């Protein structure tokens, strides 16, 4: 599989994280990324899918080695961490057509796992709207207690 790169874009209290809402297969919340390009660098792909999908340029922000990077399915997928990005920010994606909307999110009250159906005796996970960035959320909270406290 093709890594994915992209952002976890926090606001200046550390609070809340911007997610993006696609369509179809992308139709839930997840945060921005998208697949490198033939010899594109991982720093230069994240600010690239960043930039297209919310219109925010975080190529003066990318510091190297701070990011939280997970191997789902053999797919290698890797967020740079963006911290203090004022909640008053424009955030614009280039063409409503892979982009629904774009919101920030308080990461407390994210889920950092789905629910199963033990309630009903059946196997598998009940469908949640953030399913993309849930796998992210309790390796960002730790990597924000080991950086911050
Ligand atoms: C698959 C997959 N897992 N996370 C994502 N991120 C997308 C979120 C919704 C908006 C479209 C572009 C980024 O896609």
């Amino acid at each position: 599989g093709v890594p994915t790169y992209g952002a976890i874009i926090l606001d200046e209290t550390l609070e809340n994280v911007l997610l993006v809402q696609g369509y179809l297969a992308k139709s839930g919340w997840g945060f921005p990324k998208g697949k490198v390009n033939k010899e594109e660098a991982p720093h230069d792909c994240a600010a690239r899918e960043v930039f297209e999908e919310t219109g925010f340029d975080i190529k003066d922000y990318i510091c190297k080695d701070d990011y939280i990077e997970l191997r789902i399915n053999d797919q290698l997928a890797r967020l740079y961490i963006i911290p203090g990005i004022p909640k008053d920010t424009k955030f614009n994606p280039k063409t409503r057509r892979e982009i629904r909307n774009i919101e920030w999110f308080s990461i407390e009250k994210l889920p950092c796992h789905r629910n199963d159906m033990t309630p009903k005796s059946k196997l598998g996970l009940a469908p949640n709207k953030f399913f993309m960035a849930i796998p992210f959320i309790r390796p960002l909270r730790d990597w924000l207690s080991r950086r911050f406290g």
